[PDB]
């Protein structure tokens, strides 16, 4: 019984939603951002993909001259890194 070679770590939602709480510190966020909705997005994923949402969402920001970043740039990250959808 056990995983004795391929450890996978996978954090529960408070824990992996943490991590966005962390990394959105240095990037304006908007009045009313709803990191909650995003980390729901996330089945299984680990700390490194929401890394990179984190990134890929500023990325989107960038693009509509986003000076603050919503909700929508990281939900559009996750439906990016994730590829599930289409």
């Amino acid at each position: 019984m056990g995983h004795h070679h391929h450890h996978h770590s996978h954090p529960n939602e408070e824990a992996r939603l943490d991590i966005l709480k962390i990394h959105s510190r240095k990037m304006n966020l908007t009045r009313g951002i709803n990191l909650r909705k995003i980390a729901e997005l996330m089945p299984g994923a680990s700390g490194a993909e929401v890394k990179g949402v984190c990134t890929e969402a500023g990325m989107y920001a960038l693009r509509e001259r986003r000076v603050h970043v919503t909700q929508e740039d990281f939900e559009m990250a996750v439906a990016k890194v994730m590829q599930k959808d289409s």
